[PDB]
DNA sequence: GTCAGTCAGCTAGTGCTGAC
DNA sequence: GTCAGCACTAGCTGACTGAC
């Protein structure tokens, strides 16, 4: 129809009008900073929007580019960035559109699909590059991430769902998304009715182009209250680092980590014939051959057939983890016990693995989040990294790309270091000074013995208690903590002298303890000022909160820098779990990457603790299970 | 020849029970 | 706290009797 083709020579398909095409004059500055007037074509609804948006844009492609178009750019501090693509995967999909957003201009769009003079990204890669304008995406990640694949380079970022995030201090899991964050502070409604539109078409019609034009716009207002917001709340710091950790995420799931197929299968296969030995070792215990060992009820019946008793001369009622502890005089349940372990292992990483291995690159790639965990820590999903066995035989599968070398640096004690810092225990800190380990101190308190004579048990039962008690719980899970995750036995005696010794010297930690239960404030800060506001009181939270996030905020300023201190040799950040950091690098650059691995992590530390001096351990790895 | 009354397999849901 | 895996209990949906 003539009145749906009105502007095919662009690329535009008209489905319910909506849309005129209008060229006015703007005043522009040249590169001799002189003001020129240029000509431009941009559209624009018939229908004026209710709200006070923009939802002007142009539109760039192979043919309507202009070259007076770069001119906007100059001399800006913000711009809004936001990328339109055709599926969410980064590797099967391409960039659709590219939307920048200046003030008191319309929206520029780049269609990526009809650009091929190469000429044409000149500018927008020189104002994503540039590190002082501060464009601002909407989910930073994702589009960092789809930039950075296709060789684009974005320096500096802004990114509105860290600022909402932050801002509401946990308050809600859910909302802050777009529209919802719009409607929340600038008092408007997106209409975000688009139900995922097809974008593979090369001919885009009027409503999509127009949504996603005020996608961009909304972002500007937005900059404006939410810097003004986090001013008022001082989260400036915390909000600076994420934003710059943003990009070093986005290498970590590019990059991703690499497993040893042969080695797999032959683990795989390894595990999959001791799993069926043990389940016919079993088979034959149990006495019933037709018996399911899954079935939990079905198990709890066959040891109850078996008639095994407690100590007490009791039948076992449950196959609780601990409850197997306190029935291990059989070798049935040695058997059932050993076949569980095989079976949870095997169910739930050499099976659940290839399903997530890209066969294209024969990588593991995961999906980093960084503020979904409350105490700020970053938590994987698709593939859970946290939840892969951390035994020494299940890692080694991970291998470097080929011809490469692995660099894994990590934190000793950063909680209890950090705790020391904030609690500002005299002793603690006047014995780290000397170099020595607060579990060795904690030994030494217990056992009364002399520093040299403490031993790797004492360290264990120190390892134990430090956690314990440094966390506010009360002496009578002490036992309970010491020995599910432990397997040390302990009396209620022990623990009441162990508590007594160990808050009898460390005043600062009970001064800390203290103060919070008295106080029983419904807000805390950490060392970044990362805040919280839970609904009620809760004093393991309470005790928690500071130390764990001053902890993922010295990772994630670790990743900051070091993203930037790696520029030179190449080096990929692959992974960032718990309190570890792993860099590949390249086979000559070895020395160069431990030094660059170990500066950026002490400047790190350095920066938010000042009393103490953490130390960094770091070993050259042939596999990520290496020695 | 045909329709009730009762016998079920199937699928879901909850109960309950365990570890990464 | 998340997660799967299974009895058990229930309600439903066709087939095997039962009939005057």
């Amino acid at each position: 129809d003539e009145i749906t083709k009105k502007y095919i020579k662009d690329n535009i398909i008209n489905v319910d009008d909506n849309i005129i095409k209008k060229k006015d004059i703007f005043k522009l500055k040249n590169e001799n900073n002189e003001i020129t007037e240029c000509a431009f074509e941009y559209f624009e609804s018939k229908k004026k929007f209710d709200d006070d948006i923009e939802s002007r844009f142009f539109i760039i492609n192979d043919n309507n580019y202009n070259e007076n178009i770069n001119l906007i750019y100059k001399d800006i501090k913000y711009c809004g960035l936001n990328i339109q693509t055709t599926g969410l995967e980064v590797f099967d999909e391409n960039i659709r559109l590219i939307q920048i957003a200046v003030e008191n201009y319309p929206v520029i769009i780049y269609d990526m699909f009809n650009i091929n003079k190469k000429d044409i990204l000149d500018g927008l890669r020189k104002v994503l590059e540039n590190k002082n304008i501060i464009k601002i995406i909407q989910n930073g990640k994702f589009d960092a991430k789809f930039l950075l694949h296709n060789n684009f380079k974005i320096e500096n970022i802004f990114d509105t769902y860290i600022a909402s995030k932050l801002l509401d201090k946990n308050k809600n899991m859910y909302g802050f998304k777009l529209n919802n964050i719009v409607e929340k502070y600038l008092n408007v409604i997106l209409d975000k009715q688009q139900q995922n539109s097809v974008w593979n078409n090369s001919l885009l019609n009027n409503n999509q182009l127009f949504y996603a034009a005020r996608d961009s716009s909304c972002l500007l207002k937005l900059y404006k209250k939410l810097k003004e917001e986090i001013k008022k709340e001082n989260l400036h710091i915390v909000n600076d680092i994420e934003n710059k950790c943003i990009l070093p995420i986005c290498d970590m799931e590019l990059n991703g980590i690499k497993v040893d197929l042969e080695n797999l299968q032959k683990s795989t296969n390894e595990i999959l014939n001791e799993l069926n030995i043990e389940k016919d070792n079993l088979k034959k215990k149990l006495k019933d051959e037709n018996i399911n060992v899954n079935s939990q009820q079905q198990v709890l019946k066959a040891l109850q057939k078996n008639n095994v008793r407690d100590i007490s001369n009791k039948l076992i009622e449950n196959t609780s983890d601990s409850n197997l502890k306190n029935f291990l005089n059989h070798e049935e349940i040695i058997s059932l016990r050993n076949y569980r372990r095989l079976y949870k292992l095997y169910s739930a990483f050499y099976l659940k693995l290839p399903l997530h291995i890209n066969t294209k690159t024969n990588k593991i790639h995961t999906t980093f989040n960084q503020l979904k965990t409350f105490s700020g820590r970053f938590s994987s999903e698709k593939p859970n990294l946290q939840q892969i066995p951390r035994q020494k035989n299940i890692r080694e599968i991970f291998i470097p790309n080929d011809n490469n070398i692995f660099i894994i640096a990590d934190f000793k004690q950063i909680e209890l270091k950090i705790a020391a810092e904030i609690t500002n225990d005299e002793i603690m800190l006047k014995a780290y000074n000397n170099n020595i380990d607060l579990h060795t101190l904690t030994a030494s308190i217990i056992t009364k013995k002399n520093i040299p004579d403490i031993n790797k048990e004492d360290r264990h039962i120190a390892k134990a208690i430090n956690f314990g008690l440094i966390y506010g719980m009360n002496y009578v899970n002490l036992k309970n903590y010491a020995n599910t995750y432990y397997g040390l036995n302990m009396s209620l005696d022990q623990c009441l002298y162990f508590y007594n010794s160990f808050f009898e010297h460390y005043k600062g930690i009970y001064k800390w303890h203290n103060q919070v239960k008295q106080k029983r404030a419904l807000q805390y800060s950490t060392l970044s000022n990362r805040k919280v506001i839970f609904p009620y009181f809760s004093f393991t939270k309470a005790l928690n909160y500071p130390v764990q996030g001053t902890c993922a905020d010295i990772l994630k300023l670790a990743l900051v820098d070091l993203y930037d201190n790696l520029k030179d040799i190449n080096g990929k950040i692959i992974l960032c779990v718990h309190d570890e950091i792993i860099i590949e690098v390249n086979k000559k650059f070895q020395e160069e990457a431990l030094k660059i691995l170990v500066q950026s992590m002490e400047n790190s530390a350095s920066y938010f603790l000042k009393k103490v001096k953490c130390e960094v351990s770091v070993k050259i790895a042939e596999n990520w299970g290496s020695k």
